[PDB]
């Protein structure tokens, strides 16, 4: 059998304790009321999830498939990538990134300790000498929350170790980074801001006599990410004009370690052994957006969808094509369906044709309508808000290394539960411990950004643009939606959200300074009598470079 995994019988481990139960201080019931809501994914769930991921992968690879792939290849040898400098690397690594095994932690390769230097080169002369012997994995629980829907097992993290990592950044880093735009053009998703991802779905929406489209959602996708599939990623990357060296070690990487490799838990034991995508390595987000498009791609033409375009990020996918009408769509989605399965990625949920752009679910996130301060109809990116709330619950009571409500003020700057519920929130939270001024941990498409939350109104006019101030007016199935989430948390009304704000905007403006720009701008919505918002001059000199080149979801880097 070509099975997913197999596994020896030992349990996943945690690292520390673990909660699963929301954690309560003084703050959290101007938050939410219903705590019985929130809960995090904990180990205890993982032989739950080994059991929801662990199958035989069958595949048939037909002629379009090769067509793709051949033209994929056919950009990718435009692509020139350069090897990193072990400094180069080190300064990508994230500050609390897993330590190593071998007595040294993630400060120590930051400050290029000897240690951790020799260490590395250690391991890369290693790689270059050897290009068979698997390489040992960590595998874990992941602790993440959630709102129940009751409960979904933990999902399954699998990581080499520390000098490992920042091999595979020295091999790979330049590669991840520009060979999936270059290979899918304006179908890589992770090269937009939230405004262009926005833009682009417009855009190739109206570009449609009769629009339709669709999300496809694949039944574990990890899991279904076969040797074939892996090689057929490391064949892709080695079409890029590289230094031998990193041909080398790019190869040795994805026999050793992309294809598969033993599983080992926090307590040292051999849990079994992976046959498909680690979830922890630094090609899982190019790896999975490349296999997810060459799939799709071949399975467009399989089922002779007309004019399809398609939007990538890793394993979640949006196609946009031209309508037949109704009959000949639901029959069309089941012979791409079909394809899909044969390569390899059948569906969780069945795909099904949209004739609305803004019922379209990708990422998580839909298209949506407000007005601009001028009244003119604006398309904006939002999402359900229930799992951001549930995250900034929990963060209001916990440090966190990530801290989701900051990754998600900045994403989501436009919509009117960012600006209502998150920002007063917080703001309310950093005022009462002046720590307005303390930069913090947070994630964009997978990298993490050490962000000072008085730059936001600067970050949120470069990235969204001044009109994310200015927004008014947010559609019927927007506010409803929002509504909906506010009762089933137990969140107070938007009312009580407005009445805050006023206050929060005052104790800011009270304080000068960036306080005063983040109460005028973030703010403005709340009073009656409204500011006069003017480009801000800090704005233009921010270094928002790198921020949406690339996705690196469990990537381990860290751009700040
Ligand atoms: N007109 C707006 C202006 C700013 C923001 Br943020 C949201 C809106 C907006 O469309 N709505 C509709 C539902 C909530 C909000 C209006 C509202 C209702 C009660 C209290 C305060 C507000 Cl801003
Ligand atoms: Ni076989």
């Amino acid at each position: 059998h070509h099975m997913s995994y197999t596994w020896t019988g030992a349990l996943i481990t945690p690292c520390a304790a673990e909660e699963s139960k929301l954690p309560i201080n003084a703050l959290s019931n101007s938050l939410l009321r219903h705590h019985n809501m929130v809960y995090a994914t904990t180990s205890r769930s993982a032989g739950l999830r080994q059991k929801k991921v662990t199958f035989d992968r069958l595949q048939v690879l037909d002629d379009h498939y090769r067509d793709v792939l051949k033209e994929m290849k056919a950009k990718a040898s435009t692509v020139k990538a350069k090897l990193l400098s072990v400094e180069e690397a080190c300064k990508l690594t994230p500050p609390h990134s897993a330590k190593s095994k071998f007595g040294y932690g993630a400060k120590d390769v930051r400050n290029l300790s000897s240690k951790a230097v020799n260490h590395i080169h250690s391991v890369w002369k290693d790689l270059l000498e050897d290009t068979v012997t698997p390489i040992d994995t960590t595998i874990m629980a992941k602790n993440e929350v959630f709102c129940v829907q009751g409960r979904k097992p933990a999902r399954l993290i699998v990581f080499p170790d520390l000098g490992v990592r920042v091999c595979e950044k020295m091999a790979l880093y330049d590669v991840v980074s520009t060979l999936p735009q270059v290979v899918m053009g304006s179908s890589y998703g992770f090269q937009y801001s939230p405004g262009q991802r926005v833009e682009f779905l417009v855009n190739t929406w109206k570009s449609k006599k009769n629009p339709m489209g669709f999300s496809y959602d694949t039944r574990c996708f990890d899991s279904t990410v076969t040797e074939n599939d892996i090689r057929v990623e490391e064949s892709i990357y080695q079409c890029c004009d590289l230094a031998p060296e990193a041909r080398q070690a790019i190869k040795s990487l994805t026999e050793r370690l992309y294809i598969g490799g033993p599983l080992t838990n926090s307590k040292g034991q051999n849990c079994g052994y992976r046959r498909c995508r680690a979830s922890g390595v630094l090609t899982t987000s190019c790896g999975n957006t490349l296999t997810c498009y060459l799939k799709a791609s071949a399975a467009c033409r399989a089922a002779k969808l007309q004019d399809c375009t398609m939007l990538v990020n890793g394993d979640d996918l949006v196609v946009i094509c031209e309508s037949a009408g109704t009959q000949e769509d639901a029959a069309s989605l089941r012979v791409f369906t079909e394809a899909m399965t044969r390569y390899s990625a059948p569906p969780g949920d069945p795909p099904q044709p949209e004739y609305d752009l803004e019922l379209i679910t990708s990422c998580s996130s839909n298209v949506s309508v407000a007005h601009d301060a001028s009244g003119k109809r604006v398309y904006y990116l939002t999402r359900d808000p229930t799992t951001p709330l549930a995250r900034a619950a929990w963060e209001t009571a916990r440090h966190t290394p990530v801290n989701s409500w900051l990754g998600n003020i900045i994403m989501y700057a436009p919509t009117l539960w960012a600006r209502m519920i998150l920002m007063t929130h917080f703001f309310s939270i950093l005022l009462a411990q002046e720590q307005l001024e303390k930069a913090l941990d947070c994630q964009i498409y997978g990298a993490c950004y050490s962000i000072e939350p008085l730059d936001l109104p600067q970050i949120i006019e470069r990235l969204h643009g001044l009109s994310a101030f200015s927004l008014h007016s947010y559609s019927p199935g927007e506010i409803n939606r929002v509504a909906s989430c506010l009762r089933k948390l137990g969140v107070p009304p938007l009312r009580v959200w407005r009445h805050r704000a006023r206050s929060v905007r005052a104790r800011l403006l009270s304080q000068g300074g960036r306080a005063a720009t983040c109460g005028k701008y973030l703010f403005n919505w709340a009073v009656k009598t409204k500011l006069k918002l003017t480009p801000i001059p800090a704005a233009s000199r921010l270094d928002l470079s790198g921020w949406f080149v690339a996705g690196y979801s469990g990537g381990d880097i860290y751009h700040s």
